[PDB]
């Protein structure tokens, strides 16, 4: 089992980190929702899928910067809705091919009533995604780390 980002970044077998640069939408007003879709920009795949089942949860998301100061969030996984940061660990979706498939993850964000001008900076550290993959024959439990950055500002506009 192993994942790579839309511009190619590999985590190979047992996990590690990597870097994913989003683009934003560059304006949220109150009361929308800023969307930041990860199933466009990580994909995972299992590499023996004839022997062996693979089991991926989301096991934590949190927010820095301006998403932490500035949105209230919730995270959907695999259709469904949760409180983000993350509270709980969500439940597994099963990987069983060889060809890469989305990580179905998606951050709702929609502006806190303090926030005004530019709410998240561009290049900033904006999330970190903590993949938990397991499988239905050892006791594996590797984490792909996602280090979610922003391309672009969001500006909430006053
Ligand atoms: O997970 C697999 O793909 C192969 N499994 C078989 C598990 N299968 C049972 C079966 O194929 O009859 C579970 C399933 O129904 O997918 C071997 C194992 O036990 O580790």
């Amino acid at each position: 089992f192993a994942c790579k980002t839309a511009n190619g970044t590999a985590i190979p077998i047992g996990g590690g980190s990597a870097n994913v640069y989003v683009n934003l939408a560059p304006v949220v007003n109150v009361g929308q929702n800023l969307v930041v879709d990860l199933s466009t920009q990580i994909f995972c795949h299992n590499d023996y899928p004839e022997t062996i089942t693979d089991y991926v949860t989301l096991q934590r998301g949190s927010a820095y910067g301006g998403v932490l100061s500035n949105f209230s969030g919730t995270v959907k996984y695999s259709g469904s809705s949760y409180p983000f940061p993350t509270t709980s660990e969500t439940p597994r979706v099963v990987y069983n091919s060889r060809t890469d498939k989305p990580w179905p993850v998606a951050l709702y964000l929609t502006p806190v009533s303090s926030a005004g001008g530019v709410a998240i900076k561009a290049g900033s550290l904006i999330a970190v995604l903590i993949l938990r993959q397991t499988n239905n024959a050892n006791s594996d439990d590797f984490q792909f780390v996602w280090n979610i950055y922003a391309n672009n500002d969001v500006v909430v506009p006053t």
